[PDB]
């Protein structure tokens, strides 16, 4: 048995929109995570022979964001780099491609992760090139058009499909708000008891003339529990889904180093976990909130696991309904799901979350001395991915 | 021996900038190529387990360009999609990931390729979000900023690094122009003798009320051979590199279907070729024009091939100097390199070219009844990929 | 009796939107008209004491459009310039201010007119200064927002108020189309018989390497008489007003030189006509189409004229209904109104038209050896101006 | 003797750029001044038969800014309105045209003034209409391109010509800074002793959820005397002209009511002053800082006044050098010039300053019981205007 193992895993703090990382581009967040992941793996700067970083909103970053992040991290010029867009799942699909590249023998040491600066997403002029001709046009938010809106039902925010899911499942405004308060409570607790310290690499940001250490997640401490049940529906007249039971716009990155178990052992490197499998599921774009259920069932078949044998689940909290659908359809305890909080408290930097939730899962498995984790993420366009990890 | 085989391979015609496909988005070009590749593989809508499409300039396309192209082609909603940016090498890296996804056992049937509408890249406003405050600002061409300029020597076009290479190698104005004239001549002759017909899927384009059948490459017929020795240098005062010994901006797509030989045999599907290996190479961003030399040398080590056993080479003609460096440092006859012409005649739709040259290579190997091909592409950021294919 | 006299009067041809003058800015059109007006008055560069030019859409032209046009014409730097916006009436209000500046003794020789490049009006970003923050925004056509739409019923085009007037007056689709056909016929015939030749200054336009002489009105020759009864309503579901019984977007300029009769006699300069009076009228913005009725009635009170003593009328054809309201409420024969055609055939370069119709009126009075003319123009914001001219 | 008299005069406070009036458009500032001027003249809402308002930066305001201001003030629909651009002199040229319109008998009661929202000037896309085609372009600050930059030496700020004037006149950095400190001191004093109270109409601005009374000039209290001599030259390497010895960007409006003395007497209205003359001067655009000297000498000839007979001068402080040139060339005491401060302390809302300085001059003549004032303003494009007022 020579499975692929994760030997290192780290994330930046997750900043709020126009918050802590307002003036930090995606490649600098990526560089911070990449540097840390390689130092934690006890590797030299030239030992990564495949690097794949998730990123959805690449407009205005310049050529090859992942290349900018890897070279900005101090890794050697010889490091092959790719930038990967599988929407909200980009950071996990990076792990899955890196995993397969290692199994196929194309690489011996791979860096996977993702990064997003939602703050630095620019505006777009679709008809600047060839001409508006006459009449008003649109100045398009890149984050909205290329990140948050469906491509088929044009202009339709993903929150509308989360509302369809609330209606189909009978998820009440109150039950969504309770899931969101549990996520917010857990994150504040985790932060307070230092349960994120082992997984975070701080950044230094230039603060006008001075410099600040950002070493903690910006959003859980700023949340107002009192306003949650007061908010207007966000996506539909007289709906249940709100800003507070949806994930927020966020800036962050995450990076993990993978290799064969035999290569970790040949390096004297203690693995965090073996990857025991991964799964890809797709259906209609308007059914994305339930897609994680499909991915996790395919993952149980591919691994030979059962749901009952899994200690911890991370299901990315794009909306409370995504977590609540998974609890209903996979018969999971809220006690085993998103135990340190989730995107409803921490944010959803779209290209990083798929990797971020795997970093959080690894830390949490270690902290409670548990064996088996599953991470799953729903994906714009109607997809989900899921990954099984096991501590040895 | 159960190698991964390419069972189908197709491209759109390559259009000129604001030409034949000015009104066709990237996902429509990708959809045309994906649809024909699936048809030529005799597959039904739900038989592609994994789709990866290269695309560099994703801004303004909406969520998940590869998902739009796959569903636009008529493939089922169950088809997992990813959009890949490895700059000029995107289309080849797509083949490489699909290849390793099959070998890893993560899929039975994969689709790879790339697509680029440089015509529909939008303009960006980097400071529209938080304000320009006062004084003029930039409206940034996404194609220039995110596709054509170096990220490190900010604003420097890749043609300046091509001029560095012309200086380092002593490639004269005349020798580069002769390479470009052989590329245009070969392409014009390939067109006239029908040597592109087997590899091209025509598109129907709607010119207002009229409809037009685009079934041939736009650029070779419009080439002014007489003007080539008369152009000014394009990148450097007193230089050698011009618009005619550089590739042009181009719109296009290409797609290929891969599977184990044993799966192709089970389906009664005659393979075009076995993939015998692939290699990635990276060095300093400003040395990109010679990166293919590293990629091809690394490819001979991994495959166990030698240069002399290769029948045909495709080296993407980002600039004539890229081909000429490869001919000198790999000791290749011009007669075995880019034998139907290359990007200097056809164009360089950046996210598609790394797959497009594999399509052209496979058809050329078939026409001359040859066994062994190498395709290599240089890449913004200082990289290159190469792939080895063998007809059985 | 020492009345103010018009000694010269000239216009550019009127171009179609993005047509003949697509590449000519407003100040170049103004410069052509100013230069010929000064030449026809036999004046030298330093003999104009006051210049006022109408122009509505000044955005993106740089400082002081009228100053650019005056100096561009070759007039001396000593020439005081002002740019005037009274919407569709700018060109006439320029004549009115110049007229009163002479009578007041503030000048001996004044130049008035107007100029408009609707082709070169730019697009605006209303929130580029302080930021769009998040979500789509508007890129605003300066021509629409600042020229064509009501400021009070925000976004409402002036053609909706034209439809109100068609309803209030019972002007049928057929009757409006007949007015427009008489306007196109008269213009086409005026063109063919040379009846515009004395009033037009040709421009030389540079089409890349080629040069072209534009010496005739672009729009009347391109008019499809057959399509007029077939167009849809343009402003209201089930309405009567269309693109063909409305004026078109147009590029053009006009200029006139004024002075006391005694100054014209001192210079040996034969006047074209005496100004006998001018009137301003305003009412509710949504009644603009009938404002000329008020302006002309107020003009007969101030001059002591009656309608029956007037030989020719020019009422600017912003819409056919503007002419038809004037014909009904002023009891005017169609045979005495807009006898060489009007804006329905020629176009409506908004800042120029109020001066352009005076130029056409003066030439028409000369050709038919008639004495007395009235020009009137309706104005966005609910206004109108009219002027009385008499040949001696 | 029946001269034109000013019966009323008022201004808004002058806001700083993105300051007090950040969210107040030009027509609302105009409306406040217009309303007050008409109430102070003891006129009904329908008694103004000519309204001319200066405004340079009309982009994005909608149709007919002056019409929006007049109707927003509550004046009757019957009030004729024009928007006037004579750059920095717009507000005084409005007074001069209104004056001549009254003398010519075209109107009996005229409203003149100007208004500018420099904060609400938008950005422009010159090639949005017909296309950028390829390569970066500019997003143009309307305020910079159409307000502050020369049109002939393209991109050249007016501060560069003020530096040429410093060099030609030997105006030292220290002498400029001293003029600026005197202007700042005088304004703070004037404000402190309520010497602006009689001339200002407050506005109420909505302050998030609340509402603020803005009744005082924003800029003099915020100025830092200590930083003045520390600032870097603003316009030329190792120059003398700075941000603090130049006027600042400002938001404000001013309005004055004019009529014949016989009409003020027939209404029982006490005039503030008779207008005894006006003058217009123009020369090269790069000599604008000295143009006021030309205007004031022509004004002395036209009025039959001499410089020695004038009690107070207002010369608009576009730059300290403008004030200092006038002191040198007209042999004027700083004691008689800009006695309550000037644009170096208060700001330069470009389309209003020409009227603003006349309001300040009238108040100051009353406060010191003096007879004769001169106001003069330099004008982009190389012009100046000047007006003589006399208390009776």
């Amino acid at each position: 048995e020579d499975p692929i193992v994760i030997v290192s895993a780290v994330r930046t703090p997750m900043g709020g929109f126009l918050g802590d990382f307002k003036d930090v581009n995606a490649a600098t967040l990526g560089a911070a995570a990449v540097r840390a992941a390689v130092e934690r793996a006890r590797l030299q700067a030239d030992e990564v022979d495949e690097a794949v970083l998730g990123c959805v909103l690449a407009a205005g970053q310049g050529q090859a964001p992942a290349r900018q992040a890897v070279l900005g991290a101090g890794l050697a010029r010889g490091t092959p780099c790719s930038t990967l867009n599988k929407m909200c799942g980009s950071g996990m699909k990076a792990l899955m491609l890196a995993h397969d590249t290692l199994l196929a023998g194309s690489a011996g040491v791979a860096l996977a992760g993702g990064m997003e600066s939602m703050s630095n997403a620019p505006y777009l002029l679709e008809r600047a090139r060839s001409g508006y001709r006459m009449g008003h046009g649109k100045v398009l938010d890149h984050m909205f058009l290329d990140g948050l809106e469906d491509a088929y039902d044009k202009g339709r925010l993903m929150g509308t499909f989360a509302e369809d899911c609330a209606e189909a499942y009978g998820f009440t405004r109150e039950a969504q708000d309770e899931f969101a308060v549990a996520s917010l409570t857990r994150a504040q607790q985790a932060m307070r008891d230092g349960r994120f310290q082992a997984e975070i690499v701080p950044l230094t940001v230039t603060a006008g003339k001075t410099e600040r250490l950002v070493d903690s997640d910006e959003q859980p401490p700023k949340a107002r529990l009192d306003k949650i049940p007061t908010l207007k529906p966000a996506f539909r007249e007289g709906g249940t889904v709100t800003a507070a039971n949806s994930s927020s716009i966020s800036d962050g990155a995450a990076a993990l180093v993978l290799m064969r178990l035999s290569e970790a052992e040949r390096r004297g490197l203690a693995p965090l976990a073996a990857i025991r499998g991964h799964a890809s599921f797709a259906d209609a774009p308007n059914l994305f909130p339930t897609a994680p259920v499909g991915a996790v069932k395919r993952l149980m078949q591919r691994t030979g696991w059962s749901l009952g044998e899994v200690d911890l689940f991370e299901v990315n909290e794009a909306f409370a309904v995504v977590g609540m659908a998974a609890m209903r359809d996979l018969d999971l305890s809220h006690e085993r799901l998103n135990v340190h909080g989730g995107a409803c408290a921490l944010g959803h930097p779209i290209g990083a979350s798929g990797a971020r939730i795997v970093v959080t899962l690894l830390n949490a498995l270690q902290q409670y001395d548990l064996e088996r984790g599953v991470a799953a993420v729903c994906i714009g366009g109607g997809e989900a991915t899921a990954i099984a990890v096991e501590r040895l």
